[PDB]
């Protein structure tokens, strides 16, 4: 009858009763540490980075790669990038720069119930384009909770939807950019390997046909969520004006900040594709020498340097690594890992042979079912996850059935970010969830309407403007058959 | 004027990086840039500017800007082996000071041998010696130091001077764990690759293997661990009142109780770690490594730290309705030091563009024309050129390095080429001054109690005691066992 108590230590042992692998050669054994952490991963019996450091173990003790050859892929082109993001959010974060741009917005469009939650929207939507929509959701919603908290001191619809608002827009804003969160930068990161000679792929190629995707999303969701749930005021006008008088005039630790933000912001942007010979012709004589990480660590490692007050500088180190998720480096490079591992054991040439006889349906089928089950299934796993797990799978189905790659990976990797129903995995639904507001039912109701409209606009988008972008018919002579 | 001196680390940096400008872009290979790399990285501790982990993210910018390497090559430097181990053999520490597993080993150790400040100080220094000639030197530093950091703590709290007490057992068990792998073959890694490309280079000849690699360099570490000894604590420190402070450690054992059940698991697995370690190739004897020997090589220490190392995070400790695990993660993510793994990894980064760049063997490589020297002499030179260049890069780098360039310069010159490639290979271990050379040197540096400064000036004495001692070695007792003044038979004649 004790059982229950101890729930997931015997459930924790199936590395028992599926153990088929003493039967077969080497792709079973590859096949074993798959199911073992993705049976780990859905129903998280682990604290989630645990069994990131799972293929770091028994990919010695199989025979498949060395131990050293596995601790390379656990800090990858990513992780730079990741610190130097973060060196920015934390100076962001700890001289309240972000309360300067997200009570701007407010009182620069109305007070209207109709205009409120739009600029509380658009806010957090050109916040998360730049950090973490993890980082961005923390910020953004401890400040709309005490806005709503004087505007009825001046019910529960508003303040529900002021709370489902942020956490849909914060995961809206994730796209558009690579480093807008983990997905896109993990799926870049796996598009670098594995294609080596395929040169379509940057910040400027990323930024064009995902800023109309997701700004269509942003002014079709506002109208679901507002006919969901809605259809005297110069004293909640003059509420705003409480707090941004409160704060005194710009400091210089927030001029600083902002600059190095507008600078870091100008690269990226300046590196260009085809349109414009960048700062990248500069270093001709090296192509991919220096990439995007690079400038996140020029402009991130000023914050140590540069004088904030007696000195002391912008950020600390102590505030840094209290700041920084821990978390989601290993478990990206435990995702890397096992990437790296169905590679070396041909177990991502047995799936793509096998999955040969599905290029016998029509081509938008195929990445119409991918996205949609990809879609399912990451309302109830976390998405660093379903995107790991699927992106060596969905790989070898597109180089056997002679489709482009970026024809199934492309509508796969934003789809799986289309997290908005189940709290059980989610972070801005997280984050939001630690309030005492927004049920269960109303969020799903929100959620699937909202997710109806982003899988219709990216089956709308590979068939109207980005088969002329990435020639996506026309299947290259990069990864051969 | 007081604006140049409260702004000095800022104008320091800015100034050290603008005045050696000239040098990548006068001379325009990729040594010159490489050396301007190290030598701007260098200073940056040396003088403390900025915080230790900021200057390792250095090679990360400015290697893929002068051309080195790429952004992917050198991102794929602050992860190796070392860090699977340091993930492992912390979470057996973020669980022996959870449940007080220390100040049960500390307080019984403590009441069991005395409050003696010098004589402690030679117990840390024996033990960890004689621990690390059958462990690494890693494993040896990494289950001495929350032992012996809690006896210092217990000894410092009866006191009902302490901060230079501190410095003493991080140097002297981050030296001693050092100085103990001499003298055992797999006691190291500097003395398995030594052992294995002169068993290749030189066949017949059937001289190094374990009892004669013992028989001439344990008399040549145990001088060097009893001056080291002497040299650290005239360093640092150079009964109605005593018999009051065994009364508070008494008082102070018998308030823990009878041992719980969380304090016996963790006592078990370290049992079961440091078995697993030892066993795995002892040398002397086949280990579990025969087990898997069609994968040569392939499971390390760093997957028995990480299979047992992941075991606290599923074993039961306290029912809430579920249970709770004994180390739960989020007290992990607090205990474990994540600035000593950047500063690593920038420390192999820079080892790698190093290698990469051609600046190693540029230094290598003008040791061949000192060929008209004394014999003597060479061995001098090579020994502190080993010594320099082991404070940047690591040890099995150095020796990998140094070995084809000092082993057929030996047969040019009419030596004995075992003169010359055992004073070197015992000097590669000889890192001292910098947390970056040497991994143990590391995990003394996260508990907070050093600066490099004490580093450097504790371990430039033991750097000049161990090198004093191998060349006292090298012409006796050593002479008459290995043959070291004739020609021999198994090298080539011409």
């Amino acid at each position: 009858l004790v059982y229950r108590r101890f729930l997931f230590v015997v459930f924790t042992v199936l590395v028992l009763l599926p153990l088929p692998i003493v039967l077969h050669t080497k792709e079973a054994e590859c096949a074993y540490t798959l199911f073992v952490v993705a049976t780990f991963w859905l129903t998280e019996a682990l604290p989630l980075s645990v069994t990131a450091l799972l293929p770091s173990l028994m990919l010695p003790m199989f025979g498949i790669m060395p131990s050293k050859k596995v601790a390379s892929a656990y800090f990858k082109d990513f992780h730079l990038l990741l610190i130097g993001v973060i060196c920015l959010a934390t100076s962001i974060e700890k001289w309240n720069l972000h309360k300067r741009i997200a009570l701007k917005m407010v009182m620069m469009v109305g007070v209207n119930p109709a205009w409120l939650t739009l600029g509380f929207m658009s806010s957090t939507a050109f916040l998360s384009m730049w950090l973490s929509n993890t980082s961005t959701a923390a910020m953004v919603m401890p400040i709309a909770e005490a806005v709503v908290q004087q505007i009825i001191n001046a019910g529960h619809v508003t303040r529900k939807l002021t709370c489902l608002c942020i956490a849909y827009s914060s995961t809206i804003g994730g796209l558009t950019t690579i480093t807008g969160t983990s997905t896109n930068l993990i799926f870049a990161e796996y598009f670098n390997t594995r294609y080596p000679d395929c040169r379509c792929l940057n910040f400027g190629s990323w930024f064009t046909f995902s800023f109309p995707a997701a700004l269509i999303i942003l002014l079709l969701s506002w109208i679901w969520l507002q006919w969901l749930f809605l259809g005297q005021q110069k004293a909640c006008a003059e509420v705003i004006k409480q707090e941004y008088q409160k704060l005194g005039p710009i400091r210089y630790q927030e001029i600083v900040t902002l600059v190095l933000f507008i600078i870091m912001a100008l690269l990226w942007f300046s590196r260009d594709p085809g349109f414009v010979p960048g700062w990248s012709a500069l270093f001709s004589e090296y192509p991919g020498f220096a990439t995007d990480s690079t400038v996140a660590l020029l402009i991130g490692l000023l914050f140590f340097l540069i004088p904030a007050k007696t000195y002391s500088p912008l950020i600390t180190w102590k505030e840094f690594q209290s700041f920084m998720p821990w978390d989601i480096a290993i478990l990206v490079g435990g995702g890397f890992a096992l990437a790296d591992g169905c590679e070396e054991s041909g177990l991502s040439k047995w799936i793509g042979n096998k999955l040969s006889p599905l290029g016998s349906l029509p081509a938008w089928l195929i990445i119409l079912i991918s996205s949609l089950m990809v879609t399912s299934l990451t309302e109830v796993a976390s998405n660093p996850a379903t995107i790991t797990l699927f992106l060596p799978i969905l790989s070898p189905l597109a180089e056997a059935i002679h489709v482009n790659p970026l024809y199934i990976l492309i509508p796969s990797t934003l789809c799986t970010s289309f997290a908005f129903l189940l709290p059980v995995a989610n972070p801005p639904n997280a984050i939001v969830f630690s309030y005492g507001h927004l049920k269960v039912i109303d969020m799903v109701k929100a959620g699937l309407g909202v997710n109806i409209v982003g899988v219709a606009v990216v089956m709308l988008g590979i068939c109207t403007w980005i088969v002329p972008m990435f020639d996506l018919y026309t299947y290259p002579s990069w990864a051969p058959a």
